[PDB]
């Protein structure tokens, strides 16, 4: 069990608060929405359906009662517009800021669009929240922020030079957050996600992350490409661990705020092994090419999550094999 | 003698190039305009007359030949618009990016707009230049990036935490720049100015810099305010030194690109001493109160300019007293 997490969720049910989820129509945002409505929370969602999907909201609506669903207010809109951000902040207690453009390659082909959404939009949401004086502000940061820094495992204090325009944006979020605390006293929590996966992670289009991409390729019978030697490694973190950290963060005591936390499992998996993992799990459910390293790619990534453990009482409970067993049926269904 | 600068300038005159100056109606941009046209360069100018002035363009036109002036194309427009940045990039060899909203206090009261001009506009200009395959790209960075770092003097590798949104913006300009060399092989020079002063630094405005502010204050018999105990200390940099460094950076040897340079004189003057220096200097042309420290003001600032002296053959020629001597009659002219 996850017990400070199980305490808090109980508390939420007994006295529901008002949550803003930006990027509510995406992977992590729709999983947050699914958990929060199942706890009877009031939830304001904001999304421009850029990379998200109206069908992600349709699926969540099939997972909760009509009464629970009636507590969700959705605004179609864009974090780049400050007014929009001020409007959705009205009466919000806790901010979970997930809206961003992901993908390192997307950011290399088009750094401008990546900047607008991840810096302008990020600062817009942050400033509006500062001004509405919400109770908490938790935002999606990134393991890419570790950069060319070689030390292993990854510890919050120790970062490198960013390796791509995407990594620049997610780092700038931490800097803006820390200057906002210093200048205004508005104390936030940044969450350095490491390679999140699970249900509703988009398998389509050029920018799919490796798990839904390879899972889909193997189901279709498409080539599976490993960019590089395949010893590149990641801390693959199943969605429920991320859902836990967001909620622990929103209800954190003040002293644990103005802090950055690695969100992961402490494990290390190469693309070669992963490929074995995806194939094996899929196969119990029933039904490869090497090429160049990808540009601006981080080489080795393994979180040290002692800090989240000690300070937020995080329990990292689902590891990659189990996470994948939980994920694959959603994929098989979704794709056929 | 500024021997390398001399030789670089003889190169330009025999083989004129096309330059873009953003921020060209402003203090530093109009001073770069003056020199470059004096070298018979072709110059494209961009400005939105936010902090800049048409009267600065009017003065430059009195200072250069008609033949020289004919090679200046002024375009009013805004670096926040990409299409505009792409347009003025056409046939550009050397990029001098000065357009931004300065002032630390302005960034604390309006972090949104500063971000747009100073992060969005900066990325817009940098991306257009990469795309147009210009020969060089030199941009205005800031000594405010040293932040809370205690060590004196300031050397480029050692910075601390930014104290203002403004410092965040200039620091992000450096990170984007280094990510462009890494990702696109597009090599930039970032210049961290330390408190530049000279002809055409604006004395009017709630955000006027200390030297034009105090000069105007003293001439009107108005109150001179010290924000602090007066022991706040700076490396005050007369404008010609900055002009020398932009020109040396634009024709830098390749190995000296993808680098950040302090741009000062290496001296240290407290606010208490400056007030006496201005007064004495003014007093030869014949005509204090303490309040609170200013929020997120850097305490103490002295540049180590060894890396410029070494890598670029920068030769700073004008220190504070002489630079005040040269500037004082400009201000008497302006305000009369
Ligand atoms: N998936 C991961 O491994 C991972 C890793 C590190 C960081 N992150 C970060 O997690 C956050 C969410 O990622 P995700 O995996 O859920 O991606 P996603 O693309 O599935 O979700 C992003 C959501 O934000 C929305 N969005 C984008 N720009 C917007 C804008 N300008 N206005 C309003 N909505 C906008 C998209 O429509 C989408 O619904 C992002 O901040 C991302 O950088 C994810
Ligand atoms: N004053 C200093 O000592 C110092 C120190 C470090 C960095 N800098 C930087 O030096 C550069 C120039 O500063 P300055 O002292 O010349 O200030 P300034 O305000 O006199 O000049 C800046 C110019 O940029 C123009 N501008 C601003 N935003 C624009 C936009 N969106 N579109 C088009 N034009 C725009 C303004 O109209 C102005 O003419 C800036 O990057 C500033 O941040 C200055
Ligand atoms: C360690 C790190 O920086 N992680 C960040 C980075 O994820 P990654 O860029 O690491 O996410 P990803 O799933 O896109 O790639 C993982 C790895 O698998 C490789 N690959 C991918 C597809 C393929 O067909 N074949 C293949 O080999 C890819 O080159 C990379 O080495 O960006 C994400 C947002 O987008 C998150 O911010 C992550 O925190
Ligand atoms: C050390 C530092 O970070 N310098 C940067 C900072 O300059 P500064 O903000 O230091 O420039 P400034 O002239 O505005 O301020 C100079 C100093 O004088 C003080 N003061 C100012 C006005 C007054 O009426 N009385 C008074 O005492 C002020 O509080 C500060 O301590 O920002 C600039 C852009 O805006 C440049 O980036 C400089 O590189």
């Amino acid at each position: 069990y996850m017990s400070r997490y199980e305490e808090i969720t109980q508390q939420l049910i007994f006295s529901p608060k008002t949550w803003l989820i930006t990027g509510v129509a995406g992977f992590i945002g729709s999983n947050l929405l699914e958990k929060l409505l199942k706890l009877n929370q009031v939830v304001i969602g904001l999304d421009n359906f850029s990379t998200g999907h109206q069908y992600n909201l349709d699926e969540v609506k099939t997972l909760v009662s009509t009464e629970q669903w009636s507590r969700f207010c959705f605004i179609e809109g864009d974090i780049r517009d400050l007014t929009t951000c001020e409007q959705v902040m009205k009466g919000v207690d806790h901010v979970l800021h997930q809206a961003a453009l992901g993908s390192v390659p997307r950011s290399i082909v088009d750094p401008i669009t990546t900047n607008a959404t991840n810096i302008t939009g990020f600062l817009n949401i942050l400033h509006a929240a500062k001004n509405a004086q919400v109770q908490s502000f938790t935002y999606a940061a990134s393991s890419s922020t570790y950069g060319d820094h070689p030390a292993l495992p990854k510890v919050e204090e120790n970062i490198g030079n960013p390796l791509s325009p995407y990594a620049v944006t997610k780092y700038v979020n931490e800097i803006y957050a820390q200057v906002y605390a210093r200048t205004y006293g508005f104390k936030t929590i940044g969450l350095r996600y490491f390679n999140v996966f699970g249900r509703r992670q988009d398998p389509n289009g050029a920018y799919a992350a490796v798990i839904p991409k390879w899972t889909a390729a193997m189901l279709k019978g498409d080539d599976v490409y490993i960019n590089g030697d395949g010893e590149t490694s990641r801390d693959f973190c199943y969605i429920d661990n991320v859902i836990q950290m967001n909620i622990l963060s929103a209800l954190a005591k003040d002293s644990a705020k103005d802090n950055i936390y690695n969100v992961a499992v402490g494990d290390r998996t190469t693309l070669n092994e992963l490929s074995g993992y995806i194939y094996d799990e899929l196969n119990l459910i029933h039904h490869i090419k090497y090429r160049e390293f990808r540009s601006g790619d981080v080489r080795a990534s393994q979180a040290d999550v002692t800090k989240a453990i000690d300070l937020l009482k995080y329990r990292p409970n689902i590891k990659i094999r189990e996470g994948l067993r939980l994920s694959m049926p959603w994929y098989v269904r979704f794709l056929k």
